């Protein structure tokens, strides 16, 4: 019965205030993360709605994807939500912004996997659950992907800047298949890389619940 939520990126800040949004509402909130489950975790949740997935690594996302829809099957197979906020900026020597000239192929490789690719992956390899429910897919995208941030590295500008097109393209893609695919860019840059969290976190909460039932491919820059 109880609306079910896959979220990464479940750090300080946004990710934090997301899961303690779905929590309030009532939904299973899974959340995956490179840590072991750990008892001393803010959120009361136990192990069965955590995953531990480093979203760097293709094979362990698909050893998660099947352990995520083996969880799925205590409510029919349905995923309402899934919510992909994970994001890495790797800093050069010194504690040093990253940029075009400066960033080794090894970067660019993992940023894009975990900013870009693990979004897309995750949701089609979730396409039965999410199309069971009727589901809806946020992608957290970023101010860095339309301006030169201080403190992003250009990893991470342009991967959230493909993730923000990526967004676009799902939703024309899932559409027919009745799920919805928004993006939401919040005003300022998200401190994980390093109040207005919380209108962050109200607003992914809106994008995957009734209200916003007829809205895709939308991209919601919040000032
Ligand atoms: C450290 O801390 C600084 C960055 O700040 P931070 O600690 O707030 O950032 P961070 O924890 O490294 O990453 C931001 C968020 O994205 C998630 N994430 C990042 N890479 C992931 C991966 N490969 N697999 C799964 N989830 C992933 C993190 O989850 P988890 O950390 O729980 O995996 C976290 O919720 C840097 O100096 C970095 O080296
Ligand atoms: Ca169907």
């Amino acid at each position: 019965e109880r609306k079910t939520l896959v979220l990464t990126g479940a750090s300080r800040g946004i990710g934090h205030a997301t899961v303690k949004r779905f929590s309030l509402a009532g939904w299973r909130v899974i959340t995956c993360s490179r840590q072991d489950f750990s008892e001393n975790c803010p959120w009361p949740a136990g192990p069965e709605d955590h995953i531990k997935v480093d979203l760097s690594d293709p094979e362990d996302i698909g050893k998660a994807i099947a352990e995520i829809r083996r969880r799925l099957e205590a409510n029919g197979s349905k995923l309402h939500a899934l919510v992909n906020n994970a994001g890495i900026s790797p800093k050069a020597e010194g504690g040093r912004r990253m940029n075009s000239i400066e960033t080794p192929m090894a970067v660019w490789r993992d940023v894009f996997q975990v900013n870009f690719m693990a979004p897309i992956m995750l949701a089609r390899g979730l396409f039965k659950e999410l199309e069971a429910a009727q589901g809806s897919v946020v992608n957290v995208t970023s101010i860095a992907g339309s301006r030169v941030h201080p403190f992003a590295g250009t990893a991470y500008a342009t991967s959230k800047a493909a993730l923000a097109a990526l967004t676009r393209e799902m939703a024309s893609d899932f559409g027919p298949y009745g799920i919805r695919v928004n993006a939401i860019a919040p005003g300022e840059i998200d401190t994980a890389i390093l109040g207005k969290t919380s209108e962050v976190a109200e607003t992914i909460y809106f994008l995957c619940t009734e209200t916003s039932s007829y809205v895709t491919g939308s991209e919601i820059h919040i000032n």
